[PDB]
């Protein structure tokens, strides 16, 4: 039995500082993922509209909780909004799509996924004749309104963002007429991409980062041979080997000992409940300098690259 340690947020919530990472994995591979971390001790389980696997984590909590192994105050669930949906009244219906396959009655945390907002329509990835991303009417800003009032409602305790620049943040932040200040940025951290001046930010604003792509994202279709290899980084193998432990394991405790929620992905039992065996060990600080000056500000995660629309995070600095 395990548990991850609480990161409080702005509003007092407690969040699990690891989470269970929910990339799209079929068929009832999530499912059973999803079980098998609950068994674990896993509480925090992140979750995405545009992995369109959302029904399964739903049977998942659901089965679980009948089976009394898990009561909902005791899960921290979060999902997100997808960029083609942040015309209002689209904000409300793709949330409730998510808040049904999730057979809930509310999320801990709903974020802002993307911050520049596609054309409405029906494909999640609308481009033009030559395959460039295709812009929408409302922004994040727009969207986030929408968002503010499922919180009035009481179907969503606390809102976030994710792949935000300060640049971004700093406009939410200084919105007019701001009800609610996002709880975290879930954004790609590891030591290839340290977002050391991203988290200090954050971090100085009462906002948690939330480091998605722990592992580097191994499964991720457009991965290359050469593009570098955090699981297999032998320097990272090494550190591991010292404290009987994988590299996964000192991937994940990175991100802990910098006080960042972590939100490793598998389908595998055995990785899944060595994932959440990282309360047990500690890198050192002379461990954690040599991690932290491996940042060579690569992104596994940069697939999109709408980098011609408004509000592209990733060329700011941070
Ligand atoms: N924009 C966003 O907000 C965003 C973007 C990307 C990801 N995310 C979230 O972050 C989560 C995690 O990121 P990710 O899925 O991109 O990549 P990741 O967690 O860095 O890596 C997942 C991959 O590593 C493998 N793996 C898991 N544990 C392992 C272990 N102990 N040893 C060896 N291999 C292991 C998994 O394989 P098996 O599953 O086959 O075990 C899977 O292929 C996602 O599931 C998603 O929830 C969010
Ligand atoms: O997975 C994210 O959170 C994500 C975020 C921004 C851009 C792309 C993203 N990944 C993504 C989007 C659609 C389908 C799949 C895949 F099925 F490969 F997992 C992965």
């Amino acid at each position: 039995a395990h548990m991850a340690t609480f990161v409080e947020l702005s509003t007092k919530a407690k969040m699990p500082i690891v989470g269970l990472g929910t990339w799209k994995s079929p068929l009832g591979k999530v499912k059973e993922a999803v079980k098998v971390a609950i068994d674990a001790g896993y509480r925090h389980i992140d979750c995405a509209y545009v992995y369109q696997n959302e029904h399964e984590v739903g049977e998942a909590i659901q089965e679980k909780i009948q089976e009394k192994a898990v009561k909902r105050e005791d899960l921290f669930i979060v999902s997100k909004l997808w960029p083609t949906f942040f015309e209002r009244p689209l904000v409300r219906k793709a949330f409730e799509k998510t808040l049904k396959d999730l057979k809930l009655s509310y999320l801990d945390v709903y974020l802002i996924h993307w911050p520049q907002g596609f054309k409405s329509g029906d494909d999640l990835f609308p481009k033009d004749d030559k395959g460039n991303a295709i812009g929408g009417k409302a922004t994040f800003l727009d969207a986030w309104e929408a968002m503010e009032e499922l919180v009035d409602e009481g179907l969503v305790k606390a809102l976030g963002v994710s792949n935000f620049s300060h640049f971004q943040i700093e406009k939410l932040l200084n919105k007019p007429g701001l009800k609610y200040k996002p709880v975290t940025n879930q954004v790609e951290c590891h030591p290839y991409l340290t977002q050391e001046k991203l988290i200090q930010y954050c971090h100085s604003k009462g906002i948690t980062v939330t480091a998605y792509s722990p592992l580097g994202s191994p499964d991720r279709p457009w991965a290359k041979p050469e593009d570098p290899s955090l699981l297999e980084d032998p320097k990272i193998k090494e550190i591991a080997a010292k404290h009987k432990k994988t590299a996964a394991q000192v991937l994940i405790r990175f991100h802990i000992q910098r006080n960042v929620i972590v939100i490793p992905k598998s389908v595998t039992p055995a990785r899944i409940v060595e994932n959440i065996q990282v309360f047990d060990f500690k890198l050192s600080d002379e461990e954690m300098a040599t991690i932290l000056s491996f940042n060579r500000n690569w992104r596994a995660c940069n697939v999109l690259q709408s980098s011609h629309l408004e509000d592209y995070p990733f060329d700011a600095e941070y």
